[PDB]
Parts: structure tokens; sequence; C-alpha cells
């Protein structure tokens, strides 16, 4: 070691938010073994790094340019405006040409150590891509926007340097359980339940004879199982549970990370049930030694197929991910496993038909995984791959085929999936695994990815007792090879966030529940930000949720506390980049109160929902705004510019407890539209946004909202917010919205007609991915909700998506939805109270 080097670890810790050297909540070698394990991949990928494409992270894509999108292009002309200091000549260009082959078209049209960089951002039109395939360039087009770039020097790759570095049956003894205080209530009776467990598949289960719930209860029994030792699958968890009805659980992997059987004495600190979930799968023990329940244990150990079978097989294989398989089905899949292989889509259900508690069958299962000819040939399907990484699959090899498929994902597509792929690490049985390695591999390769990987890992580490150790290791593995420039920037980001959190907390506890912001609130708020500015606060930090943007000093005067029971901050920021061709402000909302892990999740999905709607050339104009969780009920949210709550729009002349009126939105639109053609822009925008957010919310099942949770931009763009949070209605299309569309009371019109077309297009577009959505949604609930049900709750989205039905019974369903809402109008709005 050095000292030094520990000073490194000292900063590494400050970024992680957790001690990876600390060993006080362990009982085996694995975390440190994974630290060491992750060095070879770190260092390979670091070694392969194209150093000049890495400093400049071109955010590009191989997806075609959407049609919509094409019909914003001249005659294969695209206008691009190069700047230099107090200068700027335009240069027309073709969509299908390179930033390598454009600078020279500048140099001509009146030394190659220059690069087209986006104005305002750290973002770069560099590398051998057609400029139409850069994401800013796609951004600018869609958002009727002008493409502005400053010619200057490539940043120094040197800045981005990395520093150098038995046929007996299984049996467990149950000694007893200890707990410092009961006083839950008076008393009851309790028994330990020992389950051996693979993919939330319970293999064998025993339990103790019941006994009286005291502070300490000894047993002191042996619980022998059916299963033999040679048959325990790798990944088998021993799941120890206490009933009275379930209140504590803990898990001990049986086979450890050296393929060695767990043996000997354990005293295991358990978790507590408080009010089918990812937390129950954990290898972690509760780090709180003083309060927790504790358990003590000792371990001392050719052909050709019939016609209608192929139909029953194909029938099963076609079914949804949430279809439960019968015994009958499973045996059918297994018997004809070699047929099953021909269809990649059968895989999930085929490996779900394996009996993993049989070493011989597991054997056969592996044999046919060596027959990956068709799988390795299949075009990548994420939805399918995704389901092999959920809680139903505990076998490394199975999971490993899933991760092989993920390498075809170019970065672009990683981003779309990252949050959930990170959330999939909670379903890994061991700390080191192909999924972790991959997340690291693919984070270290692209700065964009490395950034969001850092804020997704830090978010869980910050607030998940159940996983902070694992992620911490994975995060350190990242930080150790990411580049010292990334590191410096990260350190600031985290600093700014720690201050700004302090300020949003102090002001929470300085504010009761009286819907007023007092002078001495907006004094202490004002003062603190000043008394901070000024102190303390970096000259410049990079914006989580949007790392193109850096932000300088606070626009104190524009900062305010947002009239609400959580008193979130409404901070606004100067932009550190002189070349920013505006003086529009950077608007962060810090907030304590809600679980932002739920927002993130829903936003990810929405982004996926667009990309889907891209494949079919639909732009539904969603606004999935920035949002990063940074701790227990605490994080930030991007401020959509030029935006107002509907509820605020419905207060104008319209008073207070009095509401609402059918028009008022439309006037507000015009009270904001310059011309009359642009106003038509907005009403189209509105028809699209409105359809967008109804189809999505209906599906994710969160449509029924109070209208101060729903906003619009001055240019017509409607969008939900605060998914917080969640006589019922399937989504929010109220009378106001039907005005603007023009149909009062209830007849029809060309914009309500258009609105109907789009919605059906979008919804049915969504149904061309049923499997992907159900898998994301189910994963969503398991890794990010509290009170949840492996049936009814997840079984919602199937119905909502009208699983089973055809394109007509479908369109029927949804247009009824539209109508159910219409009856009906303000009923649920006024029902606020
Ligand atoms: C009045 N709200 C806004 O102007 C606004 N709100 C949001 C937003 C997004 C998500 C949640 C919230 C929120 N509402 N109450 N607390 N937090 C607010 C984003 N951009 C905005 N421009």
């Amino acid at each position: 070691s050095s000292e030094e080097s520990q000073a490194f670890q000292r900063q590494l810790t400050a970024l992680i938010g957790y001690d990876v050297t600390d060993v006080s909540n362990v009982h085996d070698d694995e975390l440190e073994f994974t630290r060491r394990g992750l060095v070879t991949p770190r260092m390979a990928e670091v070694a392969s790094r194209d150093p000049k494409l890495y400093a400049m992270h071109p955010w590009v894509t191989s997806k075609p340019l959407p049609e919509y999108l094409w019909k914003k292009i001249a005659n294969n002309c695209i206008f691009i405006v190069i700047h230099r200091s107090t200068t700027s000549q335009t240069i027309k260009v073709s969509p299908d040409d390179t930033p390598g082959a454009i600078l020279q078209s500048f140099f001509t049209k009146m030394e190659q150590d220059f690069v087209l960089r986006v104005c305002g951002r750290d973002e770069y039109l560099v590398g051998e891509t057609p400029i139409k395939n850069f994401q800013w360039v796609r951004h600018c087009l869609k958002n009727g926007e002008e493409i502005h770039v400053v010619l200057d020097t490539p940043p120094d790759p040197a800045l981005d340097e990395v520093r150098k570095e038995c046929d007996r049956k299984f049996r467990v003894k149950i000694r007893g359980i200890d707990i410092p205080v009961l006083p839950r209530n008076t008393d009851l009776t309790v028994f330990v339940e020992a389950n051996i467990q693979h993919g939330q598949q319970v293999l064998c289960q025993r339990r103790t004879s019941p006994k009286p719930f005291t502070e300490e209860v000894l047993w002191n029994v042996w619980l022998e199982f059916s299963i033999k030792i040679k048959d325990l699958p790798k990944g088998a968890l021993l799941n120890l549970q206490i009933y009275c009805q379930l209140l504590y659980y803990v898990n001990l992997l049986l086979i450890d990370h050296r393929f060695l059987l767990r043996r000997g004495e354990y005293v295991l600190h358990m978790w507590q049930i408080s009010g089918f979930n990812a937390d129950k799968l954990t290898s972690a023990t509760n780090p709180d030694k003083e309060n927790s329940m504790s358990i003590s244990i000792l371990l001392d150990n050719r052909a050709e197929m019939p016609n209608q079978l192929r139909k029953q097989l194909e029938a099963i294989i076609a079914t949804d991910p949430l279809n439960p398989l019968t015994a009958e089905d499973k045996e059918l899949l297994w018997h004809f496993r070699y047929e099953s292989l021909k269809h990649p889509k059968a895989y999930p259900k085929l490996f779900s038909s394996v009996k993993w508690g049989q070493q011989e069958i597991v054997a056969k299962t592996y044999q046919l995984l060596a027959r990956r000819e068709v799988w390795d040939q299949s075009a990548l399907d994420v939805g399918l791959t995704m389901q092999l990484l959920d809680c139903n699959f505990s076998d490394e090899n199975v999971r490993a085929i899933a991760v092989q498929k993920l390498e075809s994902l170019e970065d672009d597509d990683v981003l779309h999936y990252l949050l959930q792929l990170v959330q999939a690490v909670k379903f890994e049985p061991y700390h080191d695994s192909a999924l972790a390695r991959f997340l690291l591999k693919r984070g270290l390769r692209n700065k964009r990815i490395g950034h969001f990987l850092f804020w997704f890992l830090r978010s869980e580490i910050a607030q998940s007792r159940h996983y902070q150790q694992r992620f911490a290791v994975i995060l350190e593995a990242y930080l150790r090879g990411c580049g010292t420039a990334m590191l410096h920037d990260f350190t600031q980001q985290v600093q700014v966030i720690e201050m700004l959190q302090k300020v949003t907390l102090d002001i929470k506890s300085l504010s009761a529940e009286k819907y007023d912001v007092s002078s001495q609130v907006i004094s202490q708020l004002k003062q603190k930000l000043e008394n901070l500015q000024n102190s303390q606060l970096p000259e410049s930090f990079r914006v989580p949720y949007d790392p193109g943007l850096k932000a300088g000093a606070l626009a104190i005067e524009k900062c305010k506390v947002m009239a609400s029971k959580k008193k979130p901050l409404w901070l606004e920021f100067k932009c550190a980049d002189p070349t920013a061709l505006s003086n529009e402000t950077i608007g962060i909302i810090f907030k304590h109160g809600d679980d932002l892990r739920q927002d993130m999740l829903i936003l990810q999905i929405l982004r996926i929902m667009e990309s889907i709607w891209e494949t079919e050339s639909l732009d539904l104009c969603l606004l999935p705004y920035g949002c990063i969780s940074t701790g227990d009920k605490i994080g930030m949210i991007e401020i959509v510019k030029d935006a107002t709550t509907i509820a605020k729009i419905q207060q104008s002349t319209v008073g207070n407890t009095g509401a609402f009126k059918d028009e008022v939105l439309n006037h507000w639109l015009k009270e904001k539209s310059p011309t009359e053609e642009k106003f038509q822009a907005a009403v189209e925008r509105f028809v699209y946004s409105c359809a967008g957010y109804c189809v999505a919310t209906f599906v994710l099942g969160i449509g029924d909202r109070h209208n101060d949770n729903i906003m619009i931009t001055e240019t017509g763009n409607l969008f939900h917010i605060d998914f917080g949070h969640i006589e019922r209605v399937p989504f929010v299309l109220t009378p106001d919205f039907l005005f603007v569309m023009g149909t009062s009371g209830k007849k029809t019109s060309p914009h309500f007609q258009k609105f109907q077309d789009i919605c059906v297009k979008a919804y049915l577009a969504l149904r061309h991915h049923t499997n992907l959505l159900i898998i994301l949604f189910s994963m969503m609930l398991m890794t990010g909700m509290p009170q949840l049900t492996s049936k009814e709750d997840i079984e919602y989205i199937r119905d909502a998506l009208t699983v089973g039905k055809n394109e007509e019974d479908a369109k029927k369903y949804f247009l009824d939805q539209i109508e159910v809402c219409r009856d009906k109008g303000w009923t649920v709005q006024f029902n606020w109270f």
C-alpha cells in the first residue's frame, strides 16, 4: 500500500458514498473477491479504449432517420452554423455526410487540430458518422431548431488518464433466534421456515415446531430435507424465514463463489417486513447489529414430432411472459426440449421447465446450452433477453446467454435500458457476474453511459441496505478505471448535490403545513443560497440528468420554494459556457419527500415507449424530463421551460374552491401564441401530446391524476409529472382538453378525429411489443415498489395491453376508454374534495 493510495480510496469513498474496505457486515470473502475479480475486465476495457473518441463521446445512432423528420429536410440540405469568438458563417450540408468531411468544406468555402462542438454543450459532432446520425442533429430537427456549433480544439486525451493499480440429504441446524426487544405487541407464537430456493422456485421446504415468541427462542433441532447434497444447484439460496405472519427473512447462499458448500456456524442478522419483491432475494445481512432479529444455524455437510403436440408446443411458446405454465406444459417443453431450442422465444419458458434440484437434469440442461447455434444466430430481442435476467432465472449459464446477446446493443440502446439492466443486478445470485462485468464494460467504454451508470449505482447504494455493498463494489470498479477527468467532475457533482440537499432539508423543517411562504422563509432560503454562493459552491458543475450542460452560479432572484407540502426548491442556474447562444436558465428542482426511484423507472419506460413509436414513425411528443434520485426520498428534477400546471391555468379569473370551465386552456394558448399559424402548431402539438400521455399512462396504469400533476408548455406540449404517487377514470382527457380539440358537448371534430387515429396507432404500436413492456413493468414493480402482488398487480398491464385480442377488439377497447372518460368530464377532477 501507500498513503497516498488510501487517500485515493478516501476520495473513491466520497464518490461511492460507502466503504468497500470495511468488512463489518460480512461472513465470507465475496465482496473483496469481486473487487479483485473486476480488475481484469476493468483493465482490458481501459486498454481497448480509443482515446480520442473517448474524450469526446460522440452520441450517435445507427437507427434510420425517421420519416417525420425526413419531411423537415430541404433537397438533402441541412443548415449548420459554425462560430468563432465574435464570428459565424453558415454552411449548407447533406444529411449523409461526415464531420470529418465538413470542416474541410468550411476551410475551402471562404491544420486539422479542430472539431465541430455543439454550442453551449460539451458535445461533439466528431468521428465517422453521417451528421444526420448524431443525436443533437436529430434533436435540433424535431424541435424545429437551429444547429449551432463552435470550432475549437479537441480536448486532451491526457486529461482522461487512468492511474495505475455425497448422497446424504442436506440439513441445517436451527439453534435459535435472538432479538433485544419484542414490544411489537404483547406476545404470540413463532417458527423458523427453512426453504431451499433457486429462481424463486422453492425446491424443498422444512420448518421448526412452533414455540413462544420471547426475546430469545432456542430449538435446537435438525431439519432434514428431501434434497441430496450432490443435487443442490449452484445459486441455491438457503432462505430462512420467521412467522408468527411473516416479519423477518435472511438468505445464505448454500454454494459460495468458490463452488464450495457453505459449512459451519452462522449468526445471521435478518430484515423486517413493514407495511414477490427483489429485496427478499438478497445475500446481504442487516448491517444494524443493535436492533435487528438474529438467527443462528450450523451447517454440517433423432425422432420426429406428432402433428398436434407441435401445436400445443407452439401454442405454449406463443403465450405471454405472465402466462403460468402447468406441470403438463413444463414436461411437454422438457421432453421436446430439442425442438424448443429451435425457437429462441421458447427459451424463457423452457429453462422455466427445468428441475434445477436434479444434478442429472441440470446436466442435460447444460448439454443443450452447448447447442446455441440458433440462439447465437437470432437477431437481438431485448424483451426476450430481459426476461432471462429476472428473478425466475438463477442459473449463471442461462443468465450468461442473455448477456451475450446484449453486446450487439450499441451504446444508444444501452442508455434506453441501463437503469433496468442496473436494476437486474439485484437478481444475480453472486456479486461478480456477466451482467455486472457488462455494465462496467459498457460504462467505461462511453462517458455518457459511465455517467448515468454512476448516478444509477450511487442512487441504490445511497438508500438500499439490501444491495449497497454489491453496487458499491461495481461502482468502485467503474470509478477506478473511468479517467481522472471524469473523477474530478464527479467529485464536484456530488459536492454540489450534498450542499443543495442540506439547503432543501433545513428549509423543510423550517416550514409547517400552512400554505404560505413567509418572508423569513424566502429570507433564510434567499440568504442560505447567497451565504452559499459564495462559500463553498464550485464555479461550475455538470448537470446530472443532462451532462451536456454545465451550470455556474445561482440566479438567486429566480430561486424560490415551490408552494407545496414538501417545499421543494426551484433553483435556476447561470450557464458556465459563454458560447451558449441564449441566456435561458438551467432549472433544477431539488426535493425531499417522495421516492424518486419510482419516477426514474416510469420515465425510462416512457423513453422506451417513444423509441418504440420511432420504429413505426410516430412522434407522440412526450416530455420525459430529467430526474436523478440521490438518497432516501431525495433528488432532483429538470424544470421544463415555459411550462404551467393545468390547475394553475384553471385559477385565472376562475377563483379558488370554485372550478372549472370547459374553455380557458384555449385562451391561455392564444394568450401565449404570437401568430395564428403557430397557435395551430400548438393545437397539433396538443393533440399529439395528449394522445401520447393517454396511451402511455393507460398502459403503465397511472392515468387517473389530479390536474396539478399535469402541465402544458406554451407551445401546446402536454405532459405528466410527479409520478410520486402512484370513482376511477383510465386517463386525464377532461372537457378542457376536448375544447381546443373542439367538440362541446360531445359530438366530433377533425382534431378529436385525428386524436382518435393517433391514440389507436400509438396503443397498437405499443402492442407490437407486449412482451418487452410486461417484462419491464414487472421488473419495475419488483425492484422499485413496496406493496406488490406477483399476480394481480403485474397482471394489470397484460389486460391494459389487451393481451390475446386482435387489432379490432383492441381499437374497440381503447376508444371506449376514451369515451368512458367523456361521460364523466370533470367528475374525478372536482372530486379532489
Ligand atoms: C409548477 N411546476 C413547474 O413549473 C415544473 N414542474 C416540474 C416538475 C416535475 C416533476 C415533479 C414536480 C413537482 N411538483 N411538485 N413537486 N415536485 C415538478 C418540472 N418542470 C416544471 N417546469
